[PDB]
C-alpha cells in the first residue's frame, strides 16, 4: 500500500503546539466545524506520522515484538482513515458528519495502549534484561508515545464534544480546583474503605495571593487534573493506612492550592512512612515499576502536557509531599509536543 | 619544567572514594601518620592531576582566560610541592612534619577559589554571552571542580586535624544534627536581625522512626552540615522578613529532622512567599545565578559529596520547603568523585 509513503510526507511537518487559550477562543460562539476539519485533517497525521516515524527508529529487537507491532497496526489503520478526507470537500454537511465518526471510531480503537505497552516492557525485561542504558531507552520513548497520544486525544475529544448536533468541549473555563480535589478524594475513599476498612480525611487550605477571599479557579481540563490527582490520593492513602496498622491513629491527608502569579501548585502532605530517596527516584520508570502499576509515570506526563509538572519529595520515616505544578495563566498553558529530529 | 608529565601520569590512576566509615575507623586509635602519609602522597597527586587534565579539556576560549590560568597556576604548585614527599621515606618523623606544613600551605593558597571562579563566569557572559548551551558546560564543569576540591580539602583536614602533635578530624561520630541546625540558625539570626530589624523564630521537630524517644544523632562533618543549612536559613529568612514587609506577623521557619531506616531528612519549611517553578530550577545554575551567589549550587554539592541530595519545591504566593537527603548509615555514606574519562 501506501502507508510508509504517508508517513514520510507528513513527519516533515513538525506538530504545531496550541495554547489553551487557542482552544477555548476556538470552541466558543465563533467554533466553525468546517475550519476545524481542514485543521484536523492536516494537523493529525502530521502528529501521527511524527510518533511512527520514531517508531520505526527503534532497534528490530522491540520493533518485532508483537506489542509494538499491534500498535503500530494501529496508527498505520488511524493514519489511512484520516487520509479519506484529504480530497473531501469540506462545504458538504455530509463530509463533517463521516469526519466525526471517523475520529471516534480511531479514539476506541486507541483504548488498549496502556496496558498493552506495560506488557511490552515486561517481555523486554525477560527476554533482554533490566539494564540502566535499556531504562533510559525504554523512558525516553515511551513519555514522548504517551504524551503525543494525550494531545492527540485531546484534539479529537474537543472535535467530537464541541460539534455533536459552559465547557468548551474538555476543558472547564472556571474550573474549580479545590472541587476537583474532593472528587478525585471521594473516589479513592470509597476504594480505600471497601479493602482497608478504614480510611483518612481530607484537609483542603487555598492560599490565592492575589485575592485572599476569591475562590481559586483555573481554565483547564478537569479530567487530566482528576487523573493526576486520583493517582496521588490513592497512593496517599495506601501508604497511610498500611503504616499505621499497628497504630490507631490515622493521620489525615492535607491538600494545599496555591494561586500565585504564575504558577497554581497542588500540594498533598501524608504521613504514611515515607519513602528513601533511592526509590522515589525509581517511581517514574516504566521498567522499575513493572512487576509480572503507571500511575505516576502517566499522571507526570498529564502535568507536563500544559508546561506543568508533577514533583515528588518523601521524608522516610515520616510521610511524602506531592505536588502538582499548573501554569496560572490560559496563555502560557501550550502543548508540550515531541518533534522527529535527526 | 614536569608539570604536563606529572599530569599525565597520575591522571590515569582513578581517585579512591573512601567511606564515612574508613574515615572514622582510619582516625581512631589505630591512627598512623605513617600510612596516612603514604597514601596521600599518591592519592593527592592523582586528584589533582583528573582535574587538571579535565581543565585542558576546555575550550582555550575559557582556558586562556586569567581567572582559568591563575588557578591552573595554583594546581600545578600544589601538584608539584606533593612531588617533593615521593621519595622520602615514611620512617623520618622529619619527613612527615614537613608533609603536614606542606598541606596547609596548600589549604591557604586554594583559599580564594568561589570568588575567582564567579568572575570567571562573569567574564564569560560578557565576553561570549548566556546560551543555554554555555550554561550546561559551566554547570557541569563546576560541579566537577568544585566537588573535586571538596575532597581534596576532606584529606587535607583529616590529616592535620588528626596528627596535630570525641571528634575524628573534621567527622563528629555523635553529631547532634538538632544543635547543628540551632548553630546555623542562631547566626542567620543575628545577621537577619542587624539588617532587617526582624527574625523570624525556629521550630524544631525531629522524627525517629526506630527509636520515638532517642534524639536523632548521625556520623557526618558538622562544618558541611552548618555551611548547607547556614544558606537555606538566610534565602528563607530574607524571604520570609521581605514578604511581610506590609504584614505584622513574621511566621516562623519550620525545620524537620526525619531518621530513617535509610535516609536522615531535614526539611526547612518557609512562608516567604514562594518562587515560580520556571526561577526554582535556575536558582542551582552558575550562570544563571551571577550579577555584576553561589550559596545554593555550593551548598548541593556538599550534600551529594556523601551520596545525599539538596532539594527545593516551592508555592509560589505562600512559601518554599527545602530538604536536605543524607545518607543516615556510615557505610552509605562514600565520596562522590568526579573521574576523568574519555
Ligand atoms: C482547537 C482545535 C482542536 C480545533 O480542531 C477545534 C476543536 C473544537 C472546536 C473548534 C475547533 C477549531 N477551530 C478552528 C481551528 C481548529 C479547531
Ligand atoms: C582517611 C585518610 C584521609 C588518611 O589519610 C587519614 C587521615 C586522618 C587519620 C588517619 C588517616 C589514614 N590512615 C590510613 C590510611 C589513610 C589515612
Amino acid at each position: 500500500g501506501s502507508a510508509p509513503k504517508y508517513i514520510e510526507h507528513f513527519s516533515k511537518f513538525s506538530p504545531s503546539p496550541l495554547s489553551m487559550k487557542q482552544f477555548l477562543d476556538f470552541g466558543s460562539s465563533n467554533a466553525c466545524e468546517k475550519t476545524s476539519f481542514t485543521f484536523l485533517r492536516q494537523e493529525l497525521p502530521v502528529r501521527l506520522a511524527n510518533i511512527m516515524k520514531e517508531i520505526n527508529l527503534l532497534p528490530d529487537r522491540v520493533l518485532s515484538t508483537p506489542s509494538v507491532q499491534l500498535v503500530q497496526s494501529w496508527y498505520v489503520q488511524s493514519l489511512l482513515d484520516i487520509m479519506e478526507f484529504l480530497d473531501k470537500d469540506p462545504e458538504d454537511h455530509r463530509t463533517l458528519s463521516q469526519f466525526t465518526d471517523a475520529l471516534v471510531t480511531i479514539r476506541n480503537r486507541h483504548n488498549d495502549v496502556v496496558p498493552t505497552m506495560a506488557q511490552g516492557v515486561l517481555e523486554y525485561k525477560d527476554t533482554y534484561g533490566d539494564d540502566p542504558v535499556s531504562n533510559q531507552n525504554i523512558q525516553y520513548f515511551l513519555d514522548r508515545f504517551y504524551l503525543s497520544r494525550i494531545s492527540i486525544r485531546m484534539l479529537i475529544n474537543q472535535h467530537t464534544l464541541i460539534f455533536d448536533g459552559k465547557h468548551i468541549g474538555s476543558i472547564d473555563p472556571n474550573c474549580n480546583v479545590s472541587e476537583v480535589v474532593k472528587d478525585a478524594y471521594d473516589m479513592a475513599k470509597l476504594l480505600c474503605d471497601k479493602y482497608y476498612m478504614a480510611s483518612p480525611d481530607l484537609e483542603i487550605q487555598e492560599i490565592n495571593a492575589a485575592n485572599s477571599k476569591q475562590p481559586i479557579h483555573m481554565v483547564y481540563v478537569p479530567s487530566h487534573l482528576y487523573h493526576m490527582l486520583f493517582e496521588l490520593f490513592k497512593n496517599a492513602m495506601r501508604a497511610t493506612v498500611e503504616s499505621h496498622e499497628s497504630s490507631l491513629i490515622l493521620p489525615p491527608i492535607k491538600v494545599m492550592v496555591a494561586l500565585g502569579e504564575e504558577d497554581l501548585s497542588i500540594k498533598m502532605s501524608d504521613r504514611g512512612g515515607g519513602v528513601p530517596l533511592r526509590k522515589i527516584e525509581r517511581l517514574f520508570s516504566y521498567m522499575y515499576s513493572t512487576a509480572p502499576g503507571y500511575g505516576l509515570p502517566i499522571s507526570r506526563l498529564y502535568a507536563k502536557y500544559f508546561q506543568g509538572d508533577l514533583q515528588l519529595f518523601s521524608m522516610e520515616g515520616f510521610g511524602t509531599d506531592a505536588v502538582i505544578y499548573l501554569k496560572a495563566l490560559s496563555t502560557d498553558s501550550v502543548e508540550r509536543l515531541p518533534v522527529y529530529n535527526k
